[PDB]
């Protein structure tokens, strides 16, 4: 049971609008819009989308295995030893968010301060003492970019089992002796730097030159997660403000992709007419560029709709009914649907490209979609138990023969495993992970699915705990 | 009744050192040490400091004029009106934090996430919707450092004053026609940025070659608080780790500053030999140049103490008994000092260059001082009513005929008024300032004054609230 | 008669290596080899070599043409309207060296201090007043390098003609309005800088992701100037020295091309084994990214030269019999072959990325390859009475009525025409070009081809007349 | 007998102004003015000068030794041992145009392509064999600015002779051990990159904070040469267009320098009323920064005449007599005088700031003044016989027992050893140096004074001779 079977569940679901329905319905945590910050949603103009894993949430874990599988290919297809065609995702591994240290190649699992929270080189599970040789302070320094990779999104969940697959095979392979910063084949030496940009190299690859958007397409009820609640919610959201679609996607693969997410014998309702999806969009942006989109941007240019090519040259026209833009900047959206930043609410599920440069840059309102949050929510429901005990030998330890601080990581490790080998997306035992700190900061609003959103009437006022600080109470 | 006078208060009494006096005292809010990240003070085996503004605290309002007047004088001797002559230092306009927008010429007081809290162009006060011409989203790029400067220290805070003095004095001397960058004297241009920049130029210049050191220390009761305490905490801190002081200033004025801060009778206790200041500390690094400090840093050097001028060439021996470095970095410490980052706790009152930095690049446990806490405490405990009453209404606004959003804007107003006319450190109504979301952020233990520490006993444990996201509760 | 025609009039017959036929062959201007700085050959221990356009001279304008006809394919299959396709390549008008003004949409002809010396905007010959008012000093400064693209090499001939063609073709369509920067499509801007840009990423495609490799292999007697004297030259180098070629093509295409210019039923003479290309050379290196090459340059790598394919990792063994190298800099050869600078001959091209760079940044001996000087050299001894007639007007009017004025400007003029519409590549009358300057100041020996090397003995001194500033004679 | 001597003995005299007189002063060397570009004066509109060395040269080695002392006091003065005060300095060591290289400490003497032809490590020359250790090519990288420090002026005369000094005490005194890259003081280093920082610190300070400028100004007979004839060559150059001063000194010196240089009972002749030096100026622009002033420069500013301040903010009025300008760009002088580049003459003595960025930003005309030349002309025409003999030797060598290459390294040294311990500005031997090459290259005009402009008619024609290439010829 993956995370995608419960969006896919929930998404077979007709609406029922009636007013109590809805009220009884979003008290279910599955289906809650999450607060972090207090917004209006009377003050919201304008609804902004993306479109992967927010409009088109990819399946799991059929979608991360095509990725893994065609990645895996274009590796051996460079010169990477053919052992890797007998690899096999595992969905059990990686959790999103980890960090990947290009020196010593290991998997990191952090808080937003830097500190070490689990240790995977391969598929060993360093422990804490053994972390000290190579991370004396148990820290990493974020601002070191050449170093530390961040994996974000859903596209590197792949990535972030193929890594520890490549060092756990290499590792153990007798053709190549281990170093520390990676390994020599006699007189060749890889790094885990440049094993890392290969794999970084490969995936790009895969999605923009490969196979993967082809094979997507041809199979989309294997791939893409469909419900006919979708248009009934944006088509809600059109009759209050306006609605645009910012997407880094290229126009050709956003029309396969939309036009599937929009196939159904009826419009907005059943019994209604079906629309084409374009007209449920007042501005429809494509190769969006995130995150410089939020700066200066790129040139502003035209899509011709009919042959899926650029026009020639830098759009200088006005917004008309159904021209398609490609690139441009978030200043390019603000001027033509003429709005302010907090009239927007862009819900995107780039934790940074999406949100935080938006928040940071624009001022825009932000809602992060957290596809994982649908299963996630579920395990910790039913396990609620094993974090209460935690919370209680915490409240315990404090009062105090230390026999206590080994039952902790005792009960921390059993409630972690029940999430993956990689733990939580949002902690390990009581301590929060960078990605939580992000999510709280940056996002608004949040939640499994956008679609949660049709369960709020649209004057809700989403309300957030005032924050005191220590002095001030 | 300025901070410096409850700082001066309590420092004039002698430390009463029974176990249950110090319970007591630190039950008082005054002299507790507040907690936003637990930290156990027996894995702390280095305690570091910073000089200014945390064992020198500079009299309030005192030093803060002395500036004002030296930076008027030197604007002047380089070509400003003689009307400047004729100003005076205000204590009540300036908070410490604010942000100079350079383009404009305003002081903005902002949250975290770049909105506007106040904003007041000279000594005009700009309300909500006159903000909305220039900042059309009430908000500001924090990113966009040559337009935006904040100010972080109490040095600022003549700076702070003096900002608003000038285009106060420009707006209404006729004999210059304002626009909306700056001020037209006839065929001379003068922009809010290259004004900023001679004050700030000037500023500098009355540090670094004018005569404020001159006069600070020749007058050291008008202007340090001196406290016999302090000798005691330091001897306290050197029975169970190691002691270091890493100051900005250079080792001319830091000797004579810390001369005098150790001037009394007698030692640690009344009745013991005096020993000279150096004596309390393993080690002495003078001209820091944080926060480079926390990265590459500087060439490291030696002083000569005889003559106070620096060694010719790079130092490259050990620590040894009475000798003093210059520059350096970070690293320079914890090798010689044999210390990993969470083994230390630095003590420093720049929330930017001394606490974040640290934090962020090395790991650094961090102890932040806020002198103004010592008045602010007050002003918050004696008009508790006035916060309530805005809780109150936050609430039953919730609840909801908007003639509650006026009663709102009014008690905000007033309860800001306390503090000052730029409101409260940490505040503007229930809405926090960007500094009170660094220092929670980035502080892990934060007071009045650091002396505080000598009520707690060297085992203590700091705890702090664990922090729950939305959906975890 | 093509200057490709001349060469491979010259290619076509046998060595007569007697020692008497030599000297008397190298009086014979088409043959010689020309000095600009003394250089002694005894001094000289390895010859490296350039393939494009040194060893392997494009048949001209056959080359061009099939450059041309292939970037105007791609642009129309990005969108460029249709008339492109009726464009045809016109080797009269484009000479090597010129500068394209992204700027006004211009092709210039500069001399080294950026003067203008022939303006053409598309094929409009632009005359000195009227330069005026786009260059009101008839000057360029040749460091804004956002503005001003140097055309150098001769794969920028066909990029030569297409620019002028594209401002022609757009000038003159009533379906676009001319402006100052480019042109008006309706609703679309194409600045001449976006046209010059997508040209430019054009030709790149067609040579790296295209059909112009395929192409050439597939008929190499039609592309590719073939001499049997190449063996001959190269087996004399190795026998007083060591030989190694760095390329910036890739091993599959230098194989094949390499293997075409050795494909002779016999080795260096007449009557030999034939030997296999790379038994020519001590270190073969592909992929060389010239002149990042002689600076910082890329990691080492490997060629696996059975697949083609580049081996994972970075190479670091020894220069071993067989082995090529891809990547990599300068110093890889130099320690390689344990060889300083000025031990090197470095014959290539590129009056930039071969010459300038390896005779600045490391001290190597140049020899630079002109193929257009085997032509250029014809046209200069038949009209040796245009320029000596140019010669004396300019010695009669310095001793002066201005006719004589205009006399000079059309003299110039004819003698220009007899080496295309834009000139020779080396002057516009009296005054010398850029180019010229650049082979001048950092080619050591220059020729139209460098199998002129072939008629010098092994210990020969090239000679160069010393230079003497004007006080000092 | 000094370069400052002949240009003192040469401006005592009365300007015989007779159009016979001048025809035959100018066929002596001393006073001609040397052609690198044709130049035609009737072309030219306006007339620029820079102050330092040109309008106002410092009388030799009287104003080199007080750089020199007062240098080597302020090192002292900042802890450098007190054997410096024994220094004393010997104008017969350094010559103009020396690289130092920070590296390994030596002074070189390098033509255009980076070859060494002198290496002085302190007063130890290094002969060819000896430098291959540290210059395994004979080479050195132009580019390495971090590395190679250019001494292009002659206030860089002092700290040439500094720099060998300071190398030759510190390697000869025993409290120093000498290090390959530097000087150990037991525990501390002085690399020779901090050794070149502090001496060039030095003399910086000793310009702008120190008493250079004070102490010339008290005694200007004995520092500044004095001519009469300087009035009436400007007076002559405002008769025929407008002149300039573009000088990087503030007002205050500039205004006492001018005033000196113009203080005489008379005006342009004798027998005319003295006018004011300020009078002979169009416009008169101060604290120009060179040669950023020939890019975006610095904000122009307005001086206040009376008090020899900056007035506050940006100017943006237009010229009007007795204004003077301070910062800005080389654009403000064009727009203001309404110039373009080939329409100015701009006489200075930086080949790199005043010459060259001029020639190659702006296309400017350029005459460079050389005070050296003065001395160096007459001992190339006392000392022909030496060079001719050198050319001899070169040719006959060529023709060939390489006896002869020892006479020629021999006759090279005693040639050299006429104009210094360093050799001549221009050559070593038939070598000649970078300085010599920059001359050429970017200086049109080119003289010892440019007082030797008044021999020439204003309607004159500079003539150059043609340069052809090898195969042109
Ligand atoms: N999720 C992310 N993915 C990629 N880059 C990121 C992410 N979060 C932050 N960064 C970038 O990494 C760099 C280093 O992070 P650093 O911790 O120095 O700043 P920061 O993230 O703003 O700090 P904090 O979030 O703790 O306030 C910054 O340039 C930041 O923009
Ligand atoms: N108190 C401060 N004083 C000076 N500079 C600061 C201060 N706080 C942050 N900065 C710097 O200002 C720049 C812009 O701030 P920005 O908001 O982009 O990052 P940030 O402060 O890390 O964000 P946040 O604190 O919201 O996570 C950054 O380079 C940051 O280091
Ligand atoms: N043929 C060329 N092709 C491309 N770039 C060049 C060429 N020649 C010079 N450049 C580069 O163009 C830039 C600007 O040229 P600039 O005239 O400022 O320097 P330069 O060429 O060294 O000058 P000069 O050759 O007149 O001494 C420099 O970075 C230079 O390296
Ligand atoms: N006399 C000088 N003083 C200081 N800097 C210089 C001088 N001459 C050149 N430079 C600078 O030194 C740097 C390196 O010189 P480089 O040889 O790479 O270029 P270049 O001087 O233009 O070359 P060339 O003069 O041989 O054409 C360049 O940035 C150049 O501007």
């Amino acid at each position: 049971t993956s995370w995608s079977d419960r969006l896919q569940n929930a998404a077979d679901m007709p609406a029922n609008m009636d007013k109590h329905a809805l009220k009884k319905y979003r008290r279910e945590a599955y289906h809650r819009v999450f607060v972090n910050q207090s917004l209006a949603m009377e003050k919201i103009k304008c609804f902004g989308f993306n479109m992967d894993y927010t409009l088109a949430v990819y399946k799991s874990p059929e979608y991360e295995s095509l990725g893994f599988e065609l990645t895996v290919e274009r590796l051996v297809s460079i010169g990477y030893p053919q052992e890797l065609l007998s690899f096999a995702y595992d969905s059990t591994f990686p959790t999103r968010g980890l960090v990947f240290d290009t020196l010593y190649g290991n998997l990191l699992k952090v808080d937003a301060y830097g500190n070490l929270l689990v240790c995977a080189h391969g598929f060993n599970f360093i422990r804490g003492p053994e972390t000290r040789e190579q991370y004396p302070n148990k820290f990493i320094q974020r601002d070191d970019t050449e170093r530390f990779y961040i994996l974000n999104t859903l596209f590197n969940l792949p990535e972030t089992y193929l890594l520890a697959c490549l060092v756990d095979f290499f590792t153990n392979c007798p053709r190549y002796t281990s170093c520390e910063t990676g390994f020599k084949d006699g007189d060749l030496f890889m790094s885990y730097r440049s094993m890392f940009q290969d794999v970084r190299d490969a995936v790009d690859w895969v999605h923009y030159k490969g196979s993967l958007k082809e094979k997507t397409v041809e199979n989309l009820e294997k791939y893409v997660v469909k419900d006919g609640k979708l248009p009934l919610l944006l088509s809600r959201m059109k009759e209050v403000g306006k609605v645009f679609l910012a997407t880094n996607s290229d126009y050709k693969y956003t029309d396969k992709i939309m036009t599937y997410l929009f196939d159904f014998p009826h419009g907005p309702k059943p019994g209604s007419s079906h629309r084409p999806w374009q007209s449920y969009f007042d501005l429809i942006l494509v190769d969006a560029r995130k995150p410089l989109f939020f700066g200066e941007g790129t040139v502003l240019r035209q899509v011709d709709t009919k042959t899926g090519k650029l026009k020639i040259g830098t759009y200088t026209g006005p917004l008309q009914h159904g021209i398609v833009y490609s690139g441009g900047s978030s200043d390019t959206i603000c001027d033509l649907l003429g709005a302010k930043g907090k009239d927007i609410l862009y819900i995107g599920d780039h934790i940074f490209g999406d949100i935080l440069k938006s928040k940071k840059r624009q001022g825009w309102r932000t809602f992060l979609v957290i596809p994982e949050l649908a299963q996630e929510l579920h395990v910790w429901t039913d396990k609620s138990s094993l974090f209460e005990e935690l919370q209680s030998l915490d409240i315990f330890l404090a009062e105090l023969i230390s026999s206590i601080q080994r039952r902790i990581k005792k009960v921390t490790h059993d409630m972690d495993m029940c999430y993956g080998m990689m733990g939580s997306l949002f902690r390990s035992g009581s301590r929060q992970t960078l990605f939580a700190s992000q999510v709280m900061r940056y996002a608004d609003l949040y939640a499994a699915s956008f679609i949660n959103l049709l369960y709020y009437p649209f004057s809700y006022l989403f309300r957030a705990a005032h924050v005191l600080m220590p002095h001030e109470s």
